[PDB]
DNA sequence: TGAGGTAGTAGGTTGTATAGT
RNA sequence: UACAACCUACUAACCUC
């Protein structure tokens, strides 16, 4: 191996192997009347396990248990969606389960988790939300405190052992009223909860009215209203507070500040504490992870926790290329781009002012100078409020070779931002916005805005230097919408990643991307590779954001086999990787950690040393490229994103682009994209 | 809208098996 | 439901370049 080995700890701990009585759970038969539906079987079975109590989990069509039937509610009644059923439990003995059998250890682990939860529920000083445990004051001020603990998990090995997952976690509690909060000179919090229940509102403003005078729609005083329900007992109705239901933050509602409690944010605390942060340096997290794990092991009698370790790998550093070797995409602004064509940019200024800021102009001229490419800056002399007659100023601009526009503007309301984006997109003109109180020392901002303006004009700013198995990398994501998704793809064309492009996403009902939309988009990207390389990819790298729905790539994978194209399919989850800590030494990004076959973690980015990194968890779902070669290429693709400039995304450029793309399309809509070259990354 | 990201609180989504015969 | 993978608002926050 040409890669440097390192050992790592996972945030998992090995515990004792299950004993006989744990391997052979009480079985039970479930007799539900009226007999269940089909989509309603498991949900009711689970609500029966929960209604029977003890360490009980559903198992198949009946239930498993680590509790004696003599402490189980064997007869009962539960109310599901509309219908009221009655259940009965028939102790079918005690069959043993086998940890190798996937759904059997699925049951063993289910029971482990329920056990852990019950052991936790009985602990005295601790606060326990589900599997989260908070046990120690971490910070505090007048009226508030922050509790520290950890989220946990207990499951069963393939080899019959208990497994503990631990990750330090915090909870912010405010137990003071709004009145006191505001009386200590702090600012209004954006959200606020009822003091007498969980109902939570957005806090609009404070009221000038008198509680005892404010007539409540159909009845009494604000004060008299609340008094009625006995809420002023042991409390002091404060001032008038106008709040709103977050679902429709229009219609204001009267409330009293003595009966509201602030919902706090880290910044509401930064007014007080200032030096309080909730993320941890990785070594601190590792330490507390170990302490808490030992603490639980000691409250659990499942042995002494032995931190599980894995073999990690230092991946080769990606060689990023501008015109010359580069270390971050912003450096391309000084050295030149990987491949720059002739370009024409336009300016839309929407403050009172006029013309290109000289430093931007010079930065651009230098970059194209350095790149050995011609540049022609234009300036739109028209305003959006000229209604549509400015579309014609837009018409002019496309008839001279303008590939993208800079909008120099005051901060825009989201609505107007979209209105404008759309408006310029109709004419196939991607826009980069730059907020206009702007000064040359705000360098990372205008240089990122510039890098984005350039990606949006179709320039390739950086590429990789290296030989990778796949000559085509395409990432698939689903949706930038609520009740339905979009599902689209983006593209790193060439082994150098010499080209990036996007594909029009297609409206769909949920996560799963229709098999045929998958193959369609893929085909679009095959056409791209073909028409710039004159040949078909020998191998493609297929990437999904998140879990991959059952055989949703099947049609496309078969289409690929047919056309004699080799391929790999990787599922890239942002969650589920847990944690990774060096046994010795520092931790740098580029970490590759094999877990089972078909799966591995990748610590792709580390940079904000006040926080702890979250490895991606990746599953090799199809294909037969060595795990290490996939890791290597994913890792390098992380560095290919043009629009970030000073920090790399945690996701590989195609998946990060696909994400940005379906969020933009979900935001602006799908219309107005007919006239946009797919090489202009309009959405970064 | 500069961009990347770790941490919170409060409120949401889809995806899987699940029978009958 | 849990489990699994996610989204939104607070967040143009906070930290970092
Ligand atoms: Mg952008």
């Amino acid at each position: 191996n040409h890669l440097g080995k390192t050992e790592v700890f996972l945030n998992r701990f090995a515990l004792r192997p299950l004993n006989p009585e744990e391997l052979r759970p009480w079985r039970l038969e479930v007799v539900l009347d009226p007999p269940p539906g089909r989509e309603e079987v498991y949900p009711l079975l689970a609500q029966v396990a929960r209604r029977a109590g003890g360490v009980t989990v559903r198992m198949g069509d009946g239930l498993a248990s680590w509790s004696p039937p003599e402490v189980l509610v064997l007869e009962g009644t539960l109310a599901r969606m509309g219908q009221t059923y009655a259940y009965r439990l028939y102790p079918k003995g005690r069959r043993p389960l086998d940890p190798k059998d996937p759904g059997e250890r699925s049951v063993l682990s289910a029971l482990a988790r329920r056990l852990l939860q019950e052991r936790l529920r009985r602990l005295e000083g601790v606060w326990v939300e589900g599997l989260a445990v908070y046990r120690r004051e971490h910070a505090r001020g007048p009226g508030w405190r922050v509790l520290g603990g950890a989220v946990l998990d207990l499951w069963v090995s393939d080899s019959g052992a208990f497994l503990l997952e631990v990750d330090p976690a915090y909870r912010i509690l405010c137990e003071m009223s709004l009145e006191a909060w505001l009386a200590q000179g702090h600012p209004l919090p954006k959200r606020v909860r009822n003091a007498y229940d969980r109902r939570t509102w957005e806090l609009l403003r404070l009221g000038e009215e008198d509680p005892k005078e404010l007539p409540l729609p159909g009845g009494l005083s604000l004060l008299d209203y609340h008094a009625s329900k006995g809420r002023l007992q042991g409390r002091e109705g404060g001032r008038v507070a106008w709040v709103a239901d977050p679902k429709d933050p229009r219609k204001p509602i009267p409330h009293l500040t003595g009966l509201l409690v602030p919902v706090l944010t880290l910044e509401d605390l930064h007014e007080e504490e200032g030096s309080l942060a909730l993320s941890l340096p990785w070594e601190e997290r590792r330490r507390r992870t170990r302490e808490i794990a030992s603490w639980i092991g000691r409250r659990l009698g499942l042995g002494t926790p032995e931190a599980v370790r894995a073999q990690a790998y230092r991946l080769s550093i990606p060689k990023l290329m501008g015109r010359r070797a580069v270390s971050k995409p912003a450096d391309a602004l000084r050295v030149g781009f990987y491949r720059a064509q002739e370009t024409a940019l336009a300016l839309l200024r929407l403050d009172g002012a006029q013309g290109w800021p000289e430093f931007l102009r010079r930065a651009l001229l230098r970059a194209f100078g350095a790149s050995g490419a011609s540049l022609r800056l234009h300036t739109l002399h028209a305003h959006p409020s000229q209604g549509l007659a400015f579309r014609e100023a837009l018409r002019k601009a496309k008839e001279e070779g303008v590939q993208a526009v800079l909008v120099l503007t005051p901060p825009m309301a989201w609505e107007d931002r979209n209105r404008l984006k759309a408006l310029l997109l109709r004419e196939g003109l991607p826009s980069q916005i730059l907020n206009v109180p702007l000064r040359e020392e705000e360098r990372h901002r205008w240089e990122n805005a510039l890098l984005g303006l350039l990606a949006k004009a179709g320039l390739q700013v950086v590429a990789l230097s290296g030989a990778y198995p796949a000559e085509l990398a395409v990432g698939f994501d689903a949706g930038g919408r609520e009740s339905f998704r979009f599902g689209g793809a983006a593209c790193a064309v060439g082994g150098d990643g010499g080209h990036l492009l996007w594909t029009l996403p297609e409206a769909q009902a949920g996560e799963r991307i229709p098999q045929e939309v998958v193959w369609d988009l893929l085909e679009e990207t095959l056409w791209a590779f073909r028409r710039k390389a004159g040949r078909l990819p020998s191998r493609v790298l297929l990437l999904r954001n998140g879990r991959v729905p059952q055989d949703e790539f099947a049609l496309a994978l078969e289409a690929l086999a047919r056309e004699g194209i080799a391929y790999d399919l990787v599922s890239v989850r942002k969650s589920g990787g847990g944690r990774v800590y060096p046994v010795q030494g520092r931790l740098a990004d580029g970490l590759y950690v094999p877990l089972e076959d078909k799966t591995f973690l990748l610590l792709t980015v580390h940079r904000d040393f006040r926080g702890t990194p979250r490895p991606l968890k990746l599953v090799h779902e199809a294909g037969d490229t060595p795990l290490e070669a996939l890791a290597h290429q994913i890792f390098h693709l992380t560095r290919l994103y043009p629009a970030s400039g000073f920090a790399f995304p945690r996701l590989p450029a195609p998946l990060h682009l696909a994400d940005r793309l379906v969020k933009e399309v979900g935001r602006l809509g799908i219309r107005h994209l007919k006239e946009v070259d797919r090489e202009k990354l309009f959405f970064v």
